[PDB]
């Protein structure tokens, strides 16, 4: 029951390397990473690949770690409505074309940020216009799949099963084994 | 009397060479070109290292050969009075923060013009000022010495020998034979 200490130093064995494979074929992506705490893996993701000339969309009914994530790093936040696509589209063409604040320089980068199921209206996000929007403008897909894998699909797969969409073009996903699994930990 | 065909083509001969080398041991820089008209050296230099996305800053008694060469490359245009020096440094100052109209991104270039002496007026153009403002600010300098050259100075250098400049600091210099050696052309 006794962990040695840091994944990096002694921590890993072969079963973290069985558990990471068996995820990553699971999903229907290539690589993964599992982390003690779904938390604390998004609050130390975002810090790792965003500065404060990066920009974050969200959306307004997201969960606290992922906001003390985006916190920590310094990126620039805008929000839009929950449910409204024509909004987001827009909020999107004005924050390309208006640039960094006090600059008007060209955003560094730009990433939205959603939840496959939102865990206090039940309602899904709408995943087809996402990549649709994502694959025209150039921006990043991020998925929080806590509630939605394990538990929704034909097989249980997530969203990406449910609306039929190829899982490759989401760039990252992430989720836990608390909810559906009788486990801790995120991936 | 007569000429074979254009400088690149069968036009070239050892006198143009010998010119050459002449002139930029004369001026006091290394290379040197002879064109055989300064209207159209004026006219036909700017089209070829700038574009729609630099700008020039020109004083505002400037000659119209000048006029005719920024114009029919692209650029954007802004000016600022005779003499003034705190003018200058401030419009650099708001075009470096503003940057290109309807968009905002930085200056792909800045060029500022001047007159080495102004031929309706008498005077002459504050050389050590303008090294001083293109060192501080990353500028480039461009300098028209047609009633300077040959006439004023010293030994009869121009304007660098007036103000004891060094003429390196100075980017580009163009003059003609017209106007104080009795002949046709320019460099």
């Amino acid at each position: 029951i006794q962990s040695g200490g840091p994944r990096a130093q002694i921590g890993t064995t072969d079963l973290h390397i069985k558990a990471e494979k068996l995820v990553a074929r699971f999903i229907g992506k290539e690589d993964a990473l599992v982390f003690s705490m779904g938390y604390g893996t998004n609050a130390n993701l975002f810090n790792a690949f965003l500065d404060k000339k990066c920009l974050v969309i969200s959306d307004e009914l997201n969960h606290t770690s992922i906001r003390t994530g985006v916190r920590l790093s310094g990126a620039a936040v805008r929000t839009f409505k929950h449910g409204d696509m024509v909004g987001l589209e827009k909020l999107i063409r004005e924050q390309i074309v208006l640039g960094q604040p006090k600059t008007n320089r060209p955003w560094k980068k730009i990433l939205i940020c959603a939840e496959g199921l939102f865990s206090m209206e039940g309602t899904l996000c709408n995943l087809p216009k996402l990549v649709e929007l994502k694959k025209k403008y150039k921006c990043y897909l991020f998925i929080d799949e806590a509630h939605s894998i394990g538990a929704m699909g034909p097989t249980g797969r997530g969203v990406c099963e449910i609306f039929g969409v190829d899982p490759k073009d989401v760039d990252i996903l992430m989720g836990t084994f608390t909810k559906s699994f009788g486990a801790a930990g995120g991936y």
